[PDB]
């Protein structure tokens, strides 16, 4: 049974894209994650939508032990303002996402 | 840029699995189509997530128009009870897809 996660953050004013980099940076190559989007959003210049994908909730608890991902959170809460949207969901279909 | 859409819609009463088949049968192999994910949501059993990047809005534009996808569309439409949430978004970077 997978496992995602739909949010929505706002940065700081003019820190979108920093803090964008460091999410990419922070995502890669976690164990378990099938998949791993960041988006900017047209109506919002501070907006990010973050999107995710992985095989078990445990994959992404258990993601918080890598050091790159600690890293990017210490990096990167400076730079939240907000997080407007936090959803869990249970993917169960779909493409492209290996 | 690349494209992305975020949605939630709720299916009638009792109608979420039979929804969330017509979705993922309808948007087999579509050109272009990097993600294409549907969920469950745990908190609302009629609830559906459906989360999408594509290359281009173009690519978006041209599988949208295929037959079987709007056959989907409209297959899909007498189960579905509102259509809640729907975002457009630019995806800028990520892995797996």
């Amino acid at each position: 049974s997978m496992y995602g996660l739909i949010g929505k953050m706002r940065a700081t004013p003019g820190q979108r894209d920093a803090l964008i980099a460091i999410l990419v940076e922070g995502a890669s190559s976690m164990p378990g994650c099938l998949s791993y989007v960041v988006a900017q959003d047209p109506k919002d210049p501070d907006a990010i939508w973050i999107t995710e994908v992985w095989d078990s909730p445990e994959s992404h608890k258990a993601s918080l032990s890598l050091p790159s991902v600690q890293d990017a959170i210490a990096c990167g809460r400076p730079l939240i303002a907000a997080l407007d949207e936090h959803h869990e969901t249970v993917p169960v279909g779909g493409h492209g996402i290996g």
